[PDB]
């Protein structure tokens, strides 16, 4: 999106920003992924004109990856390509014509210990 660059995170003129979503919870916890589910943010009761970004990162790790909801307004999203029996901090955030507002609270989600190699 015509991204830019800076030297010292120089300040830039921008309008107001929304507020992270609420009721941030995991509808389901898979061994290779985790189902997330949240409600509309106070700033946007419809959050239909703003996308939602989910940042996941192992407890302690700073390197986190963002996952844009396949579709805007989706009050739910799935995070595949995860490790079983491993804690992960999921953070949901809203995004509108402006950009990234506030990052929801860090949700501690722990996957389940896969069955293992034995197919059985």
């Amino acid at each position: 999106g015509s991204s830019g660059s800076s030297g010292e995170h120089a300040p830039a003129t921008t309008g107001p920003l929304p507020s992270a979503p609420r009721d941030v919870v995991a509808s389901l916890v898979s061994t290779r992924f985790i189902k997330l589910t949240w409600r509309t943010p106070a700033s946007d009761p419809h959050g239909d004109n703003l996308t939602y970004s989910v940042f996941y990162t192992k407890e302690g790790i700073a390197r986190e990856r963002v996952e844009n909801t396949s579709h805007p307004g989706e009050m739910q999203v799935t995070i595949q390509n995860l490790m079983p029996a491993t804690v992960y901090i999921f953070r949901v955030m809203a995004q509108n014509k402006h950009g990234s507002g506030e990052s929801s609270a860090p949700l501690r989600v722990e996957t389940q210990p896969e069955s293992g190699p034995s197919s059985g």
